[PDB]
């Protein structure tokens, strides 16, 4: 039986597009571009540092990815500027139905498992006023790996004392859905982009940037095990757990 | 002293864009798009499978990435179709000056180290007419990991008998430059896209999807150690090695 619902953070509970106005200031006219490449490179760097055996926490990864992104535009921001702007990732707006979802999921154990560094996750959760909606906010930092490395998911039992079989893992990120399934969790994927809409979008003449991010990041990955469940939004999870049991 | 020049394959010796006519002919109007996403997801899947501890060789990775790419367009081709089309990756055109470069390096040991599966690399090199240009063509497959995992680079000494100190590693891929440097090789990066040109392209108005790939894939990665040398072309390598040590 499901005893805990563990949430991915970035892209699942929190909207990574919401750094929009901060990036638009870093380079007027190019906010959309920066938003997308920043997120993409942030993910790539977490995978590559881990795979290379050169871990650095998500705060370093986030700043390195921002530096790369602004670099493509010909900028050369200093550490002070980078540390300042990267704070936008600790202010991400929660999806509008997150709070209600989490409230209805009580008394089940509720937690976050995220690539985010400890201080990042605490600030992000605090800013969103969701601190008391979680029994635990788990960072991969203790294991010095990033998802989808199995050690990241091993943390859930260590912290919550529930077995993988008793966990419903929730994520909008295909690679995270894959890593959680690989580890042994039941998984509910949050799919906000209908496949059919993307397909037609990619056929409608010139292809835009956000569309590029969407094509690369909003689908199930072909190498991964399929999620047990797919829902359109977080608010659907309470109903899923009920009609599930 | 440098005793061996070890080459990355995909993107360095061989042009991954040369699958264009095949992807386009296969699906009119969608070639450029497919070419970019195919390569991007091929890389992502090599990293994510390795990081999950769920290795499959590059041939499986190449076909999974193609299936994903065609899937974004709403296509669902069978395995037979995927295997046939994926053969395009075993026929990539070598860069025009690869043959001459390798020839002028004949005194030194010449090798390839690649994510490519054994049979993929043999065909790729043979079809390019470069089989007699290498003392060894090394696949990561034996280690059952993908770059930039250190075990990939460990293969060089195992096969050639030279220490990391005696190796000049050549690559156009930032993540691979980073992996080679972390492992201890001297590295010559091949940078075919000038930073200043990319910057201006990214602001030349509406950003094209092709520029998206360039922005994600053709620069040094900020988390990675800098390469020892950067040349604009393979043909500049012999001259670089002459006045090196
Ligand atoms: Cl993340
Ligand atoms: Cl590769």
């Amino acid at each position: 039986m499901i005893k805990a619902v563990v949430f991915d953070a970035y892209g699942t509970l929190f909207d990574v597009q919401s750094v929009a106005d901060a990036t638009e200031r870093a380079y007027p006219g190019r906010g959309e571009y920066i938003t997308q490449v920043w997120r993409q490179k942030q993910l790539e760097y977490s995978w590559l540092r881990a795979l290379m055996g050169r871990y650095a926490d998500f705060w370093s990864v986030t700043r390195e990815a921002l530096a790369y992104t602004l670099g493509t535009l010909g900028l050369e921001p200093d550490e002070s500027f980078l540390a300042d702007m990267a704070q936008a990732y600790n202010r991400l707006t929660p999806y509008p139905d997150a709070a209600q979802c989490l409230a209805e999921l009580a008394p089940l154990k509720r937690a976050i498992l995220s690539n985010g560094a400890p201080d990042m996750l605490q600030a992000l959760v605090a800013n969103a006023g969701l601190t008391d909606s979680f029994d635990a906010v788990i960072s991969v930092d203790a294991k010095r790996v990033f998802k989808p490395h199995p050690d990241s998911y091993a943390l859930v039992e260590e912290v919550l004392g529930v077995t993988p079989a008793e966990v419903l893992f929730v994520s909008s990120n295909g690679f995270d859905v894959g890593g959680a399934k690989n580890f042994g969790f039941s998984v509910a994927r949050v799919a906000r982009l209908s496949q059919e809409a993307l397909a037609r979008e990619l056929v409608s003449g010139t292809i835009a940037p956000l569309t590029m991010f969407k094509a690369l990041r909003m689908r199930e990955e072909t190498y991964a095990e399929a999620p047990d469940f797919v829902v359109p939004a977080l608010g659907d999870l309470p109903r899923l757990v009920r009609g599930m049991a």
